[PDB]
């Protein structure tokens, strides 16, 4: 449950990612698959990077990076009312791709991680609480559903 104070931040951020969605969306990956080794291999077209150079030559990943955001943008932009968004990517995400709610966690926290990378000084402290707030929002709907569906 964000105001729409911080909704407003939360899109005004936003701005930031959308200006370059792909290079946010690769330092993303990035971020989650160098910090998290694990999370790579879930993915079958990206297992075959043993390093962080092929992941930055990779213009797949990168183009993963692009559907990746472009997914959480236009959930973003529903100020919480995503249902009709969400659901199918938690399903997708449960039953075909069985990725548990911990990674949700993690590429949460990458984010938070890539905007101050980007925008050192310019991401401040309202800012971070009401993205950290949003992303919350967003895995705890996810989780809702995972545990409909009996996933761990
Ligand atoms: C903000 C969080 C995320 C968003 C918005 C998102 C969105 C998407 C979308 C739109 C797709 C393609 C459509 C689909 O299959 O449903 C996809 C595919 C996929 N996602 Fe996610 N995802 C997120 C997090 C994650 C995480 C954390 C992982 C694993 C650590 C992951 C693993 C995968 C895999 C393995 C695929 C299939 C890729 C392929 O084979 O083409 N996702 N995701």
């Amino acid at each position: 449950g964000l105001s729409d104070g911080e909704w407003q931040q939360v899109l005004n951020v936003w701005g930031k990612v959308e200006a370059d969605i792909a290079g946010h969306g690769q330092e993303v990956l990035i971020r989650l698959f160098t910090g998290h080794p694990e999370t790579l291999e879930k993915f079958d077209k990206f297992k075959h990077l043993k390093t962080e150079a092929e992941m930055k030559a990779s213009e797949d990943l990168k183009k993963h990076g692009t559907v990746v955001l472009t997914a959480l943008g236009g959930i973003l932009k529903k100020k919480g009312h995503h249902e009709a968004e969400l659901k199918p990517l938690a399903q997708s995400h449960a039953t075909k791709h069985k990725i548990p709610i911990k990674y949700l966690e993690f590429i949460s926290d990458a984010i938070i991680h890539v905007l101050h990378s980007k925008h050192p000084g310019d991401f401040g402290a309202d800012a971070q609480g009401a993205m950290t707030k949003a992303l919350e929002l967003f895995r705890n709907d996810i989780a809702a559903k995972y545990k409909e569906l009996g996933f761990q």
